[PDB]
């Protein structure tokens, strides 16, 4: 079973949250496979219980799964290194002291590990204290260069640039995707991406030469009454997709 | 095919040099320097007929694991039907087009994996490029058109990549730069050609890499091939090899 994602023309591919299986189904099927849906590590008691439902939900999609925090939630990274160890996803989400531990563990470099790190208010300075204990202390700042130098060193695929808040950090988010353009690294936009915003978000990242894109869009896309990512508006996404896309 | 790899052996997945053989025996040497991240140029216009030329880069395939660039010969637009002719046969790795051969050789490819670049020329003027490059079209008054439009139609055409030509070295750097972000930009290829040599590829090839252009595959010819012999140096090859090592990171 593949270990890395359907990127459309081998450039984007979308990730969203499942609110169940049958909803991680369609949402493959809406996307035509270029999606990873997202499965949360937060709601399973333990790794063994974790490992068994995305296996399930993996065996659905192609292994199209991408293994949650959970809203970034760094008390997550070592459960999310042990459940990705096991199941051998095409995509992991880690906070960017759990990237080393998560590339060693998967034990191959195909499936995509990114690396949260957050915007400051200033151009070209990031916040890499993501972890349990390091968000907790006094913020390590750096430029975005070193940042992407010290993931990559660590077994990093992409930078999740978060919380974006949409549009509110777009010079800081142009910044980051021209920097992963200069260093062949892959960038994650995460954070209040929406129907209105996702084209433009994605677009800065095209233009400024970045290989591979995968935008998440969460909240944006679900209905409130089941937690379902609403098909039809993944549809509305590969649209956007295949039009800027070429 | 018969299981031969259609698709360059980039050094991690980023740059894969190409450079002419002058005989068997130096495209076994140069496939060995470069560790196999190569394309070893065998020209067309060396042989008198198609079945010739099938034949013959038929033998050298066999020598490097299908790492063969199908060539025109210095870029000459009067080779490009016999290049589309034998790249069909062949089914190489890479195939050296001039703009209007592009369709033709990538539909007698029968596949999308080989690589088929396709010449389109400076101008002296940043973002435009000369796209007339086919042998009638040539002797034609220039067409000139915007960089994102002559990838936009290569990319119509079924081609992987531009071939910049003749770059001069260094001269026509502002033009270069400019095709490079243009490439990253829409995802398209870059091979930088004319002019290169050992003081100035680390360069050449770094403005690429920084654009972000996802493939590029320099092209790196008289600067490196003995005169007395006709072959490249095998020496020369290794040396690039460790500059691709350096800058691709
Ligand atoms: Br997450
Ligand atoms: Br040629
Ligand atoms: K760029």
């Amino acid at each position: 079973m593949k270990l890395t994602p359907n990127y459309y023309r081998d450039r984007v591919c979308l990730n969203v949250l499942a609110g169940s299986k049958d909803n991680a189904r369609a949402i493959y099927q809406a996307a035509e496979g270029h999606v990873l849906v997202g499965v949360l590590s937060k709601n399973y008691p333990d790794v063994d219980s974790a490992v068994k439902d995305m296996r399930e939900y993996a065996a659905l999609i192609d292994n199209a799964l991408s293994v949650g925090l959970g809203a970034g939630d760094p008390r997550q990274s070592v459960m999310v290194s042990q459940i990705s160890q096991q199941v051998q996803p095409q995509h992991v989400n880690q906070v960017f002291t759990g990237v080393g531990a998560s590339r060693a563990l998967l034990g191959q470099h195909d499936t995509v590990v990114n690396g949260l790190i957050s915007p400051t208010g200033k151009v070209g300075y990031v916040k890499i204290s993501t972890g349990p204990l390091s968000s907790q202390q006094k913020d390590a700042i750096v430029p975005v260069t070193t940042a992407i130098a010290m993931l990559k060193d660590m077994g990093g695929s992409s930078v999740k640039f978060f919380p974006m808040n949409g549009l509110d950090s777009i010079d800081e988010y142009r910044f980051v995707a021209e920097a992963c353009a200069a260093t062949g690294f892959w960038l994650e936009p995460t954070g209040g991406i929406d129907l209105d915003n996702f084209e433009q978000i994605v677009q800065i990242a095209l233009d400024a030469g970045v290989t591979k894109v995968i935008p998440h869009i969460y909240s944006s896309i679900i209905d409130s009454k089941t937690g379902n990512t609403r098909p039809e508006d993944v549809k509305t996404l590969l649209d956007i997709v295949k039009k800027i896309v070429q």
